[PDB]
């Protein structure tokens, strides 16, 4: 078998109309073994491991692609669809915990996240079992003091689940990815080859340094002008600032620009079809003259618009922030240096390593524009330079705590001993021999002073502690509700503020000028789960729990989106981003109260989801009608499924006839 040919062939197929020189890559990819593979850019580096895929499939086996960000998944997802010509099933799986989706029990290729596949695993999903190589994506990731400790469980739960298990990582480059493999037991295969090549050069003084390899060519040109020349030739250029503000006020200034070259009316209309006012003000008509601002703030609406168009070329420039998926650019700019500390020679790297514009583009253009604190920095460290070493961070007490319930539950580790052993296993171990026996000690004990786990002369998970893992909620988190539910039962704001109490819970930051929160945060007292002293050392702590709590709480009592955003400080994406996540606790912590027995929480969830009051439930679980149609709708005579077809006439008067025919068409079908 001449793996070259037979690679080559299948590709082709598939893309037809872009992966490493020498064998070595197909040749491992087809060995069977485990295998590490790092590279740049993600290009090349996909395509073996789908390639890897594809002959499993064959093989009669099943893969199990998993990435880090709910985003990608998608991306990926997609992007994998291109093998059905094959006849591989591909499937997908994001966002659901509580299920085994059997569904997918039947595809070739399965795309999730991390947590998703340890949440199905934990959920004992059926189909796991069935998975024959399992390929991690930004395995280097596992330095990521967020992310890492979830993928060396994962691996590692998996492993030892399936001694035949085929785990293929795939990273970008640093020094350390050879100790990967080895807890990997894989080949590795390592390169900085690229489809298109880059070129990375520093900004100075009006001059701009390339450098092609070895060699350097200076000249005179102004940032300004940098953006235009490549815009002027619709490459797509890309910069990058350090904040939410500065990526904004500069994505407008280069709409100036690019305005002159494109007028997307169309796509102005596109923006606002969501949001408006202030923020998504500033997007809408920065995109209308092409330019644009990229950052967590916009939804991921107001995203995927702006990412489809610059794709496209609609749009010329997007000013991104480090948070930033796929955004192909022939130039790169790079604002600034520091994270306003200094950025990662990692993340400028990654930020560099989007100059390519393969198919499009004969090199890639990144520069940093720096000013003169010893540019040397910029050249010595980031653009000559290696990135920093990927280190271990599943040592916290944290991720111990958060893991072991999971181990000593889903029946991995049955004794301090085996939970010791189990934790050896792990990427933390091979790279510093540490034992956690002390610490992973401590985790069992608080783990059963939380009921959460019992020593009856074995580990064993109480009813509870087998909740807390299935919600894949911190098991800080479910005690802190098991607690406060099992001994009081508290109100609204009570109940969203037991929420922001749990370290799962994203809060808000209290402002010099949000007083009205430690005002109102005494009126609510009594009414809390607890009440620190005045000047207390967590009183800061406290404040923004409650102001978060507040601000669901306007949510819940259907103000104005806009409105709430602007009380808060906030943006429109922050604001989805924390209901989304109030919504998903408050489900556990209903789930957990009802365990108990506790009620006083029974419909919160619901009204979270919504951002409803209640008497719109009835109205917003149809094809989800959304607070604003919910409301006009119950001003009137239609509160419910029911009336909305009775009186379709009136109801199309106040919604809108087009909405209103759509709205009807599910409600019938079903009833």
């Amino acid at each position: 078998m001449k793996v070259e040919e037979l690679a080559e062939s299948i590709s082709s197929y598939a893309v037809g109309i872009l992966f490493p020189p020498q064998a070595e890559a197909v040749e491992k990819v087809f060995s069977g073994k485990n295998l590490l593979l790092a590279m740049p850019t993600a290009a090349g580096k996909t395509l073996l491991a789908e390639m890897a895929m594809v002959r499993e499939a064959i093989k009669g086996g099943k893969s199990l692609y998993v990435v880090p960000l709910r985003a990608l998944a998608g991306e990926k997802y997609e992007s994998f669809k291109k093998w059905e010509k094959i006849g591989l099933r591909i499937g997908i799986s994001t966002g659901d915990y509580e299920s085994r989706d059997e569904h997918l029990g039947d595809c070739d290729i399965i795309v999730t996240t991390s947590e998703k596949a340890d949440s199905l695993i934990r959920n004992r999903a059926s189909w796991i079992k069935a998975v024959s190589c399992l390929v991690v994506d930004e395995i280097h990731l596992l330095d990521s003091e967020k992310r890492g400790a979830t993928l060396e469980i994962l691996v590692t739960k998996m492993r030892r689940m399936n001694k035949a298990l085929r785990v293929i990582g795939l990273s970008a480059t640093a020094p350390n990815v050879t100790e990967i493999a080895e807890w990997l037991d894989a080949d590795y295969y390592v390169s900085d080859w690229r489809p298109v090549p880059l070129v990375e050069g520093v900004l100075c003084e009006g001059t701009l340094e390339l450098f092609d390899g070895a060699f350097s060519t200076s000249r005179r040109v102004k940032f300004e002008e940098l953006v235009e020349e490549c815009v002027a030739e619709n490459g797509g250029v890309l910069v990058f600032e350090s904040t939410r503000r500065g990526a904004e006020k500069t994505a407008v200034k280069l709409s100036a620009i690019t305005a002159k070259y494109v007028e997307n009316e169309g796509l102005e209309k596109a923006i606002l079809e969501e949001n408006e006012g202030e923020m998504s003000r500033k997007l809408a008509e920065c995109v209308r003259k092409g330019a644009a601002f990229h950052h967590a703030g916009l939804l991921n609406g107001q995203r995927r618009v702006v990412e489809d168009a610059f794709r496209r070329g609609n749009i010329k420039v997007v000013v991104a922030t480090p948070t930033l998926v796929n955004l192909p650019a022939r130039r790169v700019i790079v604002r600034s240096l520091y994270r306003f500390k200094r950025i990662k020679v990692s993340e400028y790297k990654q930020m560099a390593g989007r100059a390519g514009r393969p198919g499009m583009d004969e090199r890639g253009e990144a520069i940093i524009i720096v000013g003169k604190r010893d540019r040397e920095i910029a050249v010595k460290r980031y653009i000559f330079g290696e990135p920093e070493r990927i280190t271990s961070k599943l040592g916290v007490e944290t991720h111990l705590r958060f893991h072991s319930l999971s181990i000593i539950c889903d029946g991995y580790a049955k004794t301090l001993e085996e939970l010791e052993d189990f934790f050896a296993d792990t990427f933390f171990f091979k790279q510093n021999e540490i034992s956690l026996s002390y610490e992973l000690e401590r985790v069992v004990r608080q783990l059963e002073n939380w009921g959460m786990v019992v020593e009856a002369a074995h580990l064993a998970p109480t009813k509870l502690g087998s909740l807390v893992s299935r919600l894949y909620i911190d098991p800080l988190t479910g005690f802190i509700f098991h607690d406060v539910l099992s001994r009081m039962e508290l109100s609204d704001i009570g109940a969203l503020h037991l929420i922001c109490r749990t370290p799962d819970m994203e809060r808000l930051t209290v402002r010099k000028t949000d007083s009205w929160v430690e005002e109102e945060a005494f009126r609510l007292r009594k009414e809390l789960s607890y009440y620190p002293s005045d000047f207390s050392v967590e009183y800061d702590w406290f404040l923004s729990e409650v102001k978060t709590a507040l601000c669901l709480k306007d949510w819940i009592e259907e103000k104005d989106e806009d409105e709430i955003c602007a009380k808060y400080g906030i943006a429109p994406g922050d604001l989805r981003r924390i209901v989304e996540t109030a919504e998903w606790l408050s489900n556990a912590m209903n789930r957990i109260a009802e365990e108990v027995g506790n009620t006083s929480v029974s419909g919160l969830t619901e009204r979270i989801k919504h951002g409803v009051k209640e008497e719109l439930l009835e109205l917003v679980r149809i094809r989800h009608i959304g607070r604003v149609r919910a409301r006009k709708l119950y001003n009137a005579g239609i509160r419910n499924a029911e009336d909305i077809v009775r009186h379709r006439e009136k109801v199309a008067s106040l919604i809108g006839r087009g909405i209103a025919e759509r709205v009807v068409e599910g409600i019938s079908v079903k009833s």
